[PDB]
């Protein structure tokens, strides 16, 4: 690959190495003030447009966009199919910028062809903490591929970060990329056997048997943490102790805020779903996952896979195989096919005893305006959504 576009940025290039004593910008000392104002220029016929998320019917474009043009997996076979109301909660987070949602129109049909998002927090980079976006939702329409929309779309959105004197950006992506900072293989653990093999996500053989595999995958539908319960509004305080306590440890994490623990945590069916253990007053074990339903392209039987993502975990009163557990079963009493999740945290140490298979293909970490050690991803503390 040339990478003729990433490596006028300042990112590493593909063969950069550095060690844990560098931890600091690539371009230092930078000034709103010289900040392009002009937006940047899209082909004739194109036109940027400003998203109101909150807008029904501006979110209800994006998610017609996402729905036909965003991820699918390598042998495209699924298409992410995020709900309009998971993409409200995901991108209207504490202190969200409108002017981050930028949208692209093909102006002759007023129609939305192209999509970027970004949101700020604090991220936390081998102990440093740094303000930073966090970019997400990045979508050309498929009739409109490799005409190079998608480096229009990151310088722009990259001018409006500046613009808000925020220098550093954290991303995720399939796609390698100069350079990562740390790479998560995903797994997965089968719920719904049947459906699973019905539309060839899971295999068969003479010796898994489809009554076998079953049977090799049922659950029992009773707790090891008896007293998981969905988190309210009370427990705010001990997630972000509880939450907050367990982050640090990482080499890359979000140092969530009190209201940020609210927004990202406190239920919402068909989005987000948190379970809490509470033992005198303290919040002692969390479970968390959201539901990220994929479109299985062509099926005529069944539209969606419903799978639901591992987010955040932590145990005090049980080991972490105990509570994985317990997410499974959350997930499968909440009517998901399958729970997936990256080999990040202490993710991976659960990963054969609780029956999860290996994906196809991994995601990458990265850090934009950021030179640093990678890392394994069992020392990685985010996950974006
Ligand atoms: C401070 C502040 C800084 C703020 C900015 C930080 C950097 C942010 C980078 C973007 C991060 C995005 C995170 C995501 O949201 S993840 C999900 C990606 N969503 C999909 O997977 C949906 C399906 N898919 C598509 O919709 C399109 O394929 C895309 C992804 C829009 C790409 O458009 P297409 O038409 O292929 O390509 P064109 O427009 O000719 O552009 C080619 C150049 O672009 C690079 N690129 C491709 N995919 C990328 C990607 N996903 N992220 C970043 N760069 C990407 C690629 O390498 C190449 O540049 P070079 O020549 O190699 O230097
Ligand atoms: C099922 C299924 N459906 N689809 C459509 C796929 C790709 C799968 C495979 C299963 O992927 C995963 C499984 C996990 F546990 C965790 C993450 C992913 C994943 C993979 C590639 C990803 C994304 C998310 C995102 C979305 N955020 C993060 C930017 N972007 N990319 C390029
Ligand atoms: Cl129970």
């Amino acid at each position: 690959p040339d990478y003729k576009f990433w490596y006028t940025q300042p990112v590493p290039k593909i063969n950069d190495e550095f060690n844990e004593s560098v931890n600091e910008p690539f371009i230092s000392d930078n000034k709103v003030e010289d900040v392009r104002k002009d937006e940047y220029k899209l082909p004739p016929g194109y036109s940027w447009y400003v998203c109101d998320v909150k807008d029904e019917k501006d979110r209800s474009e994006i998610y017609t966009l996402l729905t036909d043009n965003y991820v699918e997996d390598d042998d495209n076979i699924f298409r992410f199919n995020y709900s309009a109301e998971f993409l409200l909660w995901a991108l209207t987070s504490p202190n969200y910028l409108k002017t981050w949602h930028i949208g692209v129109k093909y102006d002759a049909s007023n129609k939305l062809i192209g999509f970027i998002s970004a949101i700020p927090t604090d991220i936390c980079i081998h102990k440093r903490t740094i303000k930073m976006a966090e970019v997400n939702f990045l979508c050309v329409h498929k009739t409109l591929r490799s005409k190079r929309l998608a480096p229009v779309l990151i310088k722009e959105i990259t001018r409006r970060i500046n613009l808000e004197n925020i220098w550093q950006a954290i991303y995720t992506a399939g796609v390698y990329l100069p350079k990562p900072v740390s790479d998560a293989r995903y797994y997965h653990r089968s719920i719904n056997v049947k459906k699973l093999i019905e539309i060839g996500f899971s295999s068969l053989n003479s010796r898994l048997t489809m009554s076998r595999a079953i049977k090799l995958y049922r659950v029992e539908d009773t707790l090891n943490i008896k007293n998981m319960r969905l988190m309210k509004k009370k427990d705010v305080e001990g997630v972000h102790k509880l939450l907050g306590s367990y982050l640090e440890q990482f080499n890359l994490y979000a140092v969530f805020t009190k209201e940020e623990i609210a927004h990202w945590f406190l239920p919402i069916e068909n989005v987000i779903y948190t379970y809490v253990n509470e033992e005198n007053g303290k919040i002692k074990d969390m479970i968390s996952f959201y539901s990220l339903p994929s479109q299985i392209l062509g099926n005529d039987k069944y539209s969606t896979l419903n799978a639901a993502y591992s987010f955040y975990n932590v145990t005090t009163t049980a080991t972490f195989k105990q509570l994985m557990q317990d997410a499974i079963l959350l997930a499968k009493r909440n009517n998901f096919d399958v729970f997936n999740a990256l080999e990040v945290m202490q993710n991976k140490s659960v990963f054969e005893d609780l029956k999860f298979g290996e994906g196809d293909g991994s995601l990458k970490y990265y850090l934009y305006n950021w030179k640093c050690a990678s890392f394994a991803p069992a020392h990685v503390g985010i996950v974006l959504l």
